């Protein structure tokens, strides 16, 4: 691909975060912690999954960005509208407002509703996220099989600013501890 030039600086926002992540100081790394992080609860915050948003909202014009997600065994990735439901369980699908793919027990897949089954032969250890907000369009690299396309979400009907979407994921097994890892430009 040639999106390259679109890249944008993320940062997480510490303020969406589950009370478990662990954010960096830079806020370009997030990780699972072993116990509650000690911070006051909010409205902002997603209380049944390990997710974060970044602080950058778009409505407008062409993004890129890299994720580092090395040695993860599970995880989830993209963007989501500002007004997704943060409390409680819910479905990752474009009905929901989410736009991302995952990795779980050793498959990927597109968070369609249903799922739909991604076909990878060179497991990913960095991901590149396209967003064309006017076009309706979020497309996923692979940048470890020099950026082949993982797949595409077309005719998108965003209905509202958009956010970074991360999921570092549970860490039942101990083989989950790593983080997610914003990449430099
Ligand atoms: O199940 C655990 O590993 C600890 O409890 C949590 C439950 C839901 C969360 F979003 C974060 C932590």
């Amino acid at each position: 691909h040639h999106h390259h030039h679109h890249m944008v600086h993320i940062t997480l926002d510490r303020n969406t975060a589950n009370s478990w992540l662990i954010i960096s100081k830079d806020r370009r790394q997030v990780r699972m912690g072993d116990t509650h992080q000690n911070v006051s609860d909010n409205k902002e915050r997603f209380s049944n999954y390990p997710m974060v948003l970044g602080a950058q909202r778009f409505s407008s014009g062409k993004m890129y960005w890299e994720v580092d997600v090395t040695q993860k065994e599970a995880w989830d990735l993209g963007v989501c509208r500002d007004s997704v439901q943060r409390k409680g369980q819910f479905s990752l699908s474009p009905e929901n407002g989410f736009w991302t793919i995952w990795l779980w027990q050793d498959s990927y897949e597109a968070g369609t509703s249903p799922q739909t089954t991604l076909h990878i032969q060179v497991p990913p250890c960095q991901i590149g996220i396209f967003v064309d907000y006017e076009a309706g369009v979020v497309s996923f690299y692979n940048i470890t099989d020099h950026g082949s396309l993982i797949y595409t979400f077309s005719e998108c009907v965003f209905a509202g600013p958009l956010r970074p979407f991360f999921n570092v994921g549970f860490n039942y097994s101990g083989g989950n501890a790593a983080p997610l890892k914003l990449c430099p430009l």
